[PDB]
């Protein structure tokens, strides 16, 4: 319905798309993010520029520590780099 | 442009909506995400159905403590509420 709820069920469906396309549907892996962030997004993975940077973003967000990324941990990492990127437009950091 | 970023630039949009709409345009006051929230999502804030809802919700999202809601604040929240939500769909909870 409202324009919230509509990028609430923008961040499940892309959240499902991956790690429902491949694996545990509720669970995300490094070769399935790698290809969701790519997918999703590109400056912000990109801007990396490194190849070993996927394992390094991982690795951050595997507050659980079990080797996976969590919808929980992906869900924190799309609203922390939102509020980062208004920050960056409006702010230079 | 993906879809992923188009959310995101939802959640930036409605914040600074209402941000930018009252008071400072980085910062959410009760009456303005009592607003935000009610223009946005119905049934999350109806489902409390307490009027005092939204003070007891303000607080658990000022971690800044500063009788504010930050972006970061209503970030969390979004996203939070997000996970929490496709769980309410797939899972009972
Ligand atoms: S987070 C904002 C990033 C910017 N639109 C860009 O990368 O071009
Ligand atoms: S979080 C899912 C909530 C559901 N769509 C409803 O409230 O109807
Ligand atoms: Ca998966
Ligand atoms: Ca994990
Ligand atoms: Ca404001
Ligand atoms: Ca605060």
């Amino acid at each position: 319905g409202s324009e919230l709820e509509t990028a609430m069920e923008t961040l499940i469906n892309v959240f499902h798309a991956h790690s429902g396309k491949e694996g545990d549907k509720y669970k995300l892996s490094k070769k399935e993010l790698k290809e969701l962030l790519q997918t999703e997004l590109s400056g912000f993975l990109d801007a990396q520029k490194d190849v070993d940077a996927v394992d390094k973003v991982m690795k951050e967000l595997d507050e659980n520590g079990d080797g996976e990324v969590d919808f929980q941990e992906y869900v924190v990492l799309v609203a922390a780099l939102t509020v980062a990127c208004n920050n960056f437009f409006w702010e230079n950091s």
